[PDB]
């Protein structure tokens, strides 16, 4: 129709992102000074307000699009789903699930992301480059439950505080791989009581900082040609070959293209 | 013959491979729920049961590829060897090695990694790239080993708990090498005695940290692309030119084809 | 005119530059010596006087500069308004800015840096990657915002010199970070009131360490090839295609010159 | 002449290398054990004169070696004159210089990366990467320098076991740098009498850390590059265009030879 077509370019405008963008900001600014219980009664009623005033600019902001773009078209795109959840959850009247409320209202400004789209890509090509490191994901996990199982059985009697259980062990164990205190703190204590700890907790650290690095440099390396591969997708509007196949065919297309030469040599040499 | 045709593609198929893998998990699980003392003794006997159930339903798929493949095809493989060892260890009758017992049963877990074939792919590339890093190693084995000489005969008389000896000084050196209290734990004390104690300590941490994070790279980068490139070799089934290869030899290729062309183009000019 | 000739070439020559760091050396090394409080009266009148003539020397070189280059050719360059003020401000009587006062004589040592190329060169490509990584550090700025509101709701109340207000989380999430006592002086502390604190806390630390490691990486692969690419721009006088672009165009090129060499062999094969 | 040609292969052979890789594994053993005070004086004895046997075969190999090789030949490698200095050093009478002893008989041990090839080229791959961090390294000595200054004019009144004097602050700083205890034991400290020190701290550890991972990075991906391009050499006997250089020049390249290929289709679809 007429009416969802200047929408769509109303919605699609730079103003209109400024516009959200500069809603979005005031409600994080209102919610952090909602932390400061020493404000008066009526400056906490007033802020309470402008985050209601916030929340119904994002209402129309959602219907906007939902009628724009129709609830298959909006809905298409997960970012959309995304801000519709965010928006949507707000007006959830007691939600049945496991959690404790939803005074998380702050969680509003990671639309900051979804509406910046210099930010949209960062988040995009993170998410984008974790299916590709689910397997040095779960071997962490792997090697997490196994230690925590023998750190349990092993010293959860001498030390119940911090290996009385597999939950007490899993958190301890998350401390020692990030080198938190792991030695004056945990492990000299227990060494006072089992002298060959060291075995068990030298090796678990080992093992763990060489796996959370290469889950780390596995998950930046991809995010950063994901986001460089897409950027040129975007402005030439041709699929990018992924830099790992153009490497990995780089030694065939030279070798190749080497013989053609060869070959055009020997039917120049002799003509 | 026929019996031992079937039972390969059996073994080969993903059903069997997910029926193994769930066995892992309930194996694992129920280790678990033993680590809780807090049990009766006869959920602590159930779960003892489940253990022996999956322990057996490992001998069965074990027996039932060492005849599908034989004694000398079975043991080909360095995965199915180490398989074996996990499962035939369970049943040793008081092994003679140096340990305590093998109440470990949670290294069945371990099998996960064996059985799913994106985490064999993960951890076959990581122990591909260890060769590769052994002088690199060394060369860290070398500079703890003469610290912990030094560290000893300078410091051992006045701080007997952490460098009393050569084990106590090698492990307050890796402690040291992890910045684990470092400074506030280790050093300020020390300085208290022996003032340029720093001329010691910060060159150590200096040298350590550089060389363990250049064995942690060179594992990673090694292990991405190892990885990477068995994909492309199981993928066309033709060896592939490892990407070092493809760089180094990057610079002669082009230089030839760009003389190949220059001959083909002076036989053009003048015909 | 023939004044503003000679000395440009004075101002250019090795010598001059050598007898400016000389000067930068002097001044920076009689700064750290009036850090020594039990100087004689005399001692710091002596060194006060040295800071004085390097001060001077400074004017007569910037003076020099602006004459033979013109305030419109000298304030081009980034590098001379930061040299002019950093001079400049030393003469400035009792600045407007909030602040405390100008002690801080010892940032004209950050002169060695704009003084000496190696080092001009290194910074050059370090602020040129920093436009480039904008997005992340963006990323980790909203993360830290509803990450210090949410810890300032929860815990400011039970925890106030922690979290009692924005300002104490940013500081104390910024040390959770960093791994610095994130366990037992935060977290341990904080779980014996708020048992499912970890829930908050080890996501976070995962969060905001992938990120952190991401901005630094993303800095140091660009810094790296920015310089190697200004190098050589440097060297040859052409611009220098940046990496990324030879490598996201690398699969195109190769395939076209395969297709101009098959049509060349197709026009060769039926002559 | 024919007892300098026979010594010579003597020396080259793989029997020989592991024979004196043999004496630096023996003196390096006997020197740990000599750490252990708890030992009989012929104990002590024992141990003391198989160091002197290490020692003088050490003697009897460089002698060897200037003898097959001349004085001009032999410390024309830096390796052979490091392995002279080590050895001649044990023979040095009361040696001149401000240290305190040579007990440091252990860095014997060092020579394992001399004689082993495999260890030699790691170190030299490291060592011909530090000229090319000169710069990085450099510009976090001017940091360090200008904030030990600023840290003692600031908190050394206030802070003199941390911050009293120049070579106090840089020795925190460096502790600040690794993270260690930065917030619990040093900032928040200070925060209670100083309360807006995190204006200093945490830029300084923003910079710090970004720089010396810059400096760590550098250095790791320079060895990484120069060892396999000398690996090439080695092999090939040709000289390896550093990778750099292949990379810079790769769109020249290209760009040149599609040219190439252009004008020899032109010369073709009109004959
Ligand atoms: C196209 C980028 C990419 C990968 C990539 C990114 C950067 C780069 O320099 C090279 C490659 C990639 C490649 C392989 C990969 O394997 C994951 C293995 N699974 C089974 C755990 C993951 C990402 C990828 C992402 C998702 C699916 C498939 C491929
Ligand atoms: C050596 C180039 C390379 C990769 C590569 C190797 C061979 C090849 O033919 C093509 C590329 C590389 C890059 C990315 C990569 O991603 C997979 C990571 N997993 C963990 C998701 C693997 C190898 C690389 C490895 C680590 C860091 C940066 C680059
Ligand atoms: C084929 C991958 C590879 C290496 C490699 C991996 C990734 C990459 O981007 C480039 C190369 C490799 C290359 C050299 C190397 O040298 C080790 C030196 N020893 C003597 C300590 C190790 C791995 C390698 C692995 C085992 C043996 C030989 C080579
Ligand atoms: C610069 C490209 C490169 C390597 C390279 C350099 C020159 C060349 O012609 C080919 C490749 C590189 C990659 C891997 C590598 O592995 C050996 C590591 N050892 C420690 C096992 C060495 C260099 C590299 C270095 C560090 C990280 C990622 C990539
Ligand atoms: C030319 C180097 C470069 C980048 C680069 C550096 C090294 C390298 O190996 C590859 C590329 C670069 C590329 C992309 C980039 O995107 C930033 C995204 N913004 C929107 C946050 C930043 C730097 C760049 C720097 C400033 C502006 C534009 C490009
Ligand atoms: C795999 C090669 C690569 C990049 C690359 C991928 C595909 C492509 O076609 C060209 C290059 C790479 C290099 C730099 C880069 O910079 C942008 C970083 N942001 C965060 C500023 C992105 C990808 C790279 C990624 C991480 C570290 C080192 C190198
Ligand atoms: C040939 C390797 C190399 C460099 C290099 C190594 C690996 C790689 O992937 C790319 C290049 C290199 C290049 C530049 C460089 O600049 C240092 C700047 N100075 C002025 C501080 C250093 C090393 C180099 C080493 C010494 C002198 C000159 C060049
Ligand atoms: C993006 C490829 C690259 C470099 C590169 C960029 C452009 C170009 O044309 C050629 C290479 C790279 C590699 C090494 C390097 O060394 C200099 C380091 N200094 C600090 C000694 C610089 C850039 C690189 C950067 C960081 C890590 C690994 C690789
Ligand atoms: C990686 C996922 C790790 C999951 C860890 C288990 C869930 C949380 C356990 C916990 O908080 N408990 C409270 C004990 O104070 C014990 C529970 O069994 C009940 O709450
Ligand atoms: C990838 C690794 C992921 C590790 C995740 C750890 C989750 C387990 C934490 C948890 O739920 N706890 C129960 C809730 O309290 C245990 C911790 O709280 C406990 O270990 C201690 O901190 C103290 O409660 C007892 O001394
Ligand atoms: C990197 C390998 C490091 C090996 C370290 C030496 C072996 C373990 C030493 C140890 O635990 N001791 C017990 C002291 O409490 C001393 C021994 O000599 C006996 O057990
Ligand atoms: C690559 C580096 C590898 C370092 C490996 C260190 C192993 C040595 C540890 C060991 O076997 N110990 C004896 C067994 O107790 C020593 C430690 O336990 C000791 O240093 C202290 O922790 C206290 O026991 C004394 O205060
Ligand atoms: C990332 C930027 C973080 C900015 C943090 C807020 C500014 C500094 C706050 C501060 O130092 N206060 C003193 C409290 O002692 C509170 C102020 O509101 C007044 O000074
Ligand atoms: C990118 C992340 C950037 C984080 C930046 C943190 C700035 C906030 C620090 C500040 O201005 N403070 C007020 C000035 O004191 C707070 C800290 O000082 C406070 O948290 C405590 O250290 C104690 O003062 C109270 O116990
Ligand atoms: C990066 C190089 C850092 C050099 C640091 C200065 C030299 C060592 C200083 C020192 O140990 N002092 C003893 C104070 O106890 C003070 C001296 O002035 C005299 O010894
Ligand atoms: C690249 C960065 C390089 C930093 C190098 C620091 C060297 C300075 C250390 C030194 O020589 N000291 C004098 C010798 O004692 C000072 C330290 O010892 C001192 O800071 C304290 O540890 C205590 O002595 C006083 O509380
Ligand atoms: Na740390
Ligand atoms: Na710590
Ligand atoms: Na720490």
């Amino acid at each position: 129709s007429h009416m969802s077509r200047k929408i769509r370019d109303l919605i699609e405008s730079k103003r209109f992102q400024n516009v959200i963008t500069a809603i979005i900001v005031l409600n994080g600014a209102v919610l952090g000074l909602l932390t400061d219980t020493t404000l008066s009664a009526s400056s906490q009623n007033l802020l309470e307000r402008v985050d209601q005033l916030c929340l119904t600019i994002f209402i129309v902001e959602i219907s906007l699009k939902i009628y724009a773009y129709g609830v298959r078209g909006f809905f298409r795109s997960g970012w959309n789903l995304f801000d519709f959840v965010i928006v949507a959850i707000a007006l959830m009247p007691a939600q049945g699930s496991l959690s404790v409320l939803r005074t998380f209202r702050i969680f509003r400004v990671m639309r900051l992301v979804s509406v910046i789209p210099t930010m949209r890509r960062v988040v995009q090509g993170m998410l984008l480059a974790l299916p590709g490191v689910g397997s040095v994901a779960a071997l962490l996990t792997v090697v997490f439950y196994i230690a925590a199982v023998m750190a349990t059985n092993l010293y959860g009697a001498t030390f119940p505080e911090w290996f009385g259980d597999l939950s007490k062990s899993l958190y301890t164990l998350f401390q020692v791989m990030t080198l938190e205190s792991w030695s004056m703190g945990i492990v000299r204590p227990v060494m006072n009581v089992h002298p060959n700890a060291w075995v068990f907790f030298i090796p678990f650290i080992m093992l763990t900082t060489l796996t959370v690095l290469n889950l780390f440099i596995g998950i930046i390396v991809d995010a950063m040609a994901i986001t460089k591969e897409q950027e040129e997708e975007a402005k030439t509007g041709h699929h990018q070959e992924p830099i790992s196949q153009t490497l990995l065919h780089l030694g065939d297309r030279l070798d190749r293209i080497e013989k053609q030469l060869a070959q055009n040599n020997e039917l120049l040499q002799r003509q």
